[PDB]
């Protein structure tokens, strides 16, 4: 890899975590660093710190599913996963210490709709909590770039797992 | 001339970088088709397929964003509730290893990509699949690798096919650069 030509991007779910790596990537001379972030704090904490590249989900939603026993978080959020799968959905999982993150891409208001009531019915059906839903609205999304631009934000990147959803929801 | 909105408050088809998170080749090209006909000037790909980013470098992709070592496994089965099954005991012990997990469906392949962990962990999640997969009935159809070495051989490939620019994503850098 060439520090100097290439861009490094750093996937944080963590404002300190994020920090820190910048700053290992900094170190060794990165000359084009990029922050990749659900969390728009994220981003925020990213640009006052050294991250050249600010990459923004588009039209993502994220379902977070606490509690004390990961098998029976996964146990709740299989249908779901399997409902938005079948939509046509791409499910990225990770975990935040006793929390169960399900981020989910690449489908339509309607479908992001029923799978948030979806997570909700489960969620009461197998005694969890769900402490985050939604999210993927895109004038969210863009007043949230704007932010992010009159902060001073070098270079912004938007990612997407079906520009021809996102597009429809630009169009207007 | 913005797009979604003025003043900011919206994306701009010249100056900002547009990504394509691609995981079909045909999904790729028509959204990169889509923002090449809207005029964008930055599309970037990214894909954990190496035959996803050597397409794209053809057609319009200027950017191509690989990820730093991880793996995908691929389910078979006309059953989605039993590929799903079967896979959430691997996801959980990957999860509890520190990895992220992508998930999504092509066809009758439940495709599993697994990133942030290193190799002795990708072996164990790999025998895991094997073991599920036979245990359950299923047909694991693609499995392993997700090496760096693998990694920084599949990017020499990209880079002397004509792609214009690479982007590597980690989620930990601490460690990514004691590979390197």
């Amino acid at each position: 890899l060439y520090f100097q030509g290439d861009i490094l991007i750093v996937n944080a779910k963590d404002v300190d975590e994020m920090l820190k790596q910048v700053e290992i990537l900094r170190r060794l001379g990165a000359k084009q660093i990029a922050v990749h972030s659900s969390d728009w704090r994220i981003l925020q904490e990213a640009l006052k710190k050294g991250g050249d590249i600010l990459i923004v989900n588009g039209g993502g939603m994220t379902i977070t599913f606490r509690g004390d026993d990961l098998e029976a978080l996964l146990k709740a959020a299989i249908e779901m996963i399997k409902q938005a799968l079948k939509f046509g959905a791409t499910i990225t999982l990770s975990l935040d210490g006793n929390d169960l993150n399900i981020n989910i891409t690449g489908v339509p208001e309607q479908v992001r709709k029923e799978l948030a009531k979806e997570a909700e019915r489960l969620a009461k059906e197998f005694g969890i909590t769900v402490t985050r839903t939604g999210g993927g609205d895109v004038d969210e999304m863009l007043k949230q770039v704007e932010i992010l631009r009159r902060l001073g934000a070098k270079q912004i990147a938007v990612e997407s797992d079906d520009w021809r959803i996102l597009q429809e929801a630009l169009k207007k």
